[PDB]
């Protein structure tokens, strides 16, 4: 679980989105696994606008954070889940790191703030849904 909070948005995995969550919809793409929703109370979360490949994630699966190299957002393959068929996710970056499904949402962050959260995961690769092209968020 885990969700970023900037402005007046709440960024969260699609697949973990609550009822509240789509009935405050903003914005939601499936080929990404992210959902935006509205809020009430001001986020100050700041997110990166930069092309770091370095970082720092949270894993809740480990109550540590790691640091990892990752690459670039692009299109990969991910098997299917029960929450999505087999299909390409864009805008994903992967590293070498532990992850385990309940480690979804868990904040990837460098020096100029939130890169993206966790997304999926397996034998050893942390995958992490981008959000600093999402120029939007702090318009
Ligand atoms: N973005 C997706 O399609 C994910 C939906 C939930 C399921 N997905 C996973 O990858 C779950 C997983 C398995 C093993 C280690 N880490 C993780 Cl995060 C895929
Ligand atoms: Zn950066």
């Amino acid at each position: 679980s885990g969700a970023i909070y900037v402005g007046n948005y709440r960024v969260v995995n699609r697949h973990l989105a609550t009822h509240n969550d789509w009935a405050n919809l903003v914005w939601e793409d499936s080929s990404r696994d992210l959902l935006v929703s509205s809020t009430t109370a001001q986020g100050c979360d700041t997110i990166a606008r930069c092309d770091c490949q370095t970082g720092v994630y949270y894993c809740s699966s480990r109550r540590k954070h790691y640091p990892v190299s990752f690459s670039k957002p692009s299109l990969i393959f991910v098997e299917a889940s029960e929450y999505y068929p087999a299909r390409y996710q864009s805008h994903l970056m992967l590293a070498v790191g532990h992850s385990e499904p309940g480690d979804c949402g868990g904040i990837l962050r460098c020096q100029h703030g939130v890169v993206g959260i966790v997304s999926t995961g397996g034998n050893g690769l942390v995958g992490f849904a981008d959000v600093r092209d999402l120029l939007w968020l702090d318009e």
